């Protein structure tokens, strides 16, 4: 017998249309986040806070005082700039071949990823934009 076992129980309390919702706390104040919001870029003071939805734990992080916040694609590949935020908070666009402050040098600005020499260390990689040519712009790689 399942005539009693088969008994769905639903409790959508927010479906109420009467003022019976308990408002004891969060009455005069909705959270004391004075110092909390001050931790969130006090250099912006107000307005420019980071959303509580955008919580990057920094998967690869940003050492060398270099934060890749985007790329500025241009007509010429040598004219295409990289949008780098320095540790200081400065957001500037640099050209390929230029030495960025922090201990890194822009070796090649590729639209899918900028190759920078971090403290003398450089690494070559391929962009998942072409399967027939893993290496775009430079010497073509048909198979690697």
């Amino acid at each position: 017998m399942a005539h009693h076992h088969h008994h769905h129980v639903d409790d959508d309390d927010k479906m109420t249309y009467v003022r019976a919702i308990p408002v004891s706390n969060t009455k005069s104040i909705a959270g004391m986040r004075e110092e909390n919001l001050n931790y969130i870029f006090n250099t912006s003071l107000f307005g420019v806070y980071v959303p509580a939805d955008l919580n990057e734990d920094n998967v690869k992080q940003s050492m060398l005082n270099v934060t890749l916040v985007g790329i500025l694609f241009a007509d010429k590949i040598e004219e295409s700039q990289v949008i780098i935020r320095s540790a200081s908070g400065e957001e500037k666009t640099y050209n390929v071949g230029d030495k960025i402050p922090g201990g890194a040098t822009i070796k090649r600005i590729m639209p899918g990823g900028v190759l920078v020499e971090r403290d003398g260390t450089l690494e070559s990689l391929s962009l998942p934009k072409n399967d027939l040519t893993f290496e775009p712009v430079a010497k073509p790689l048909k198979e690697e």
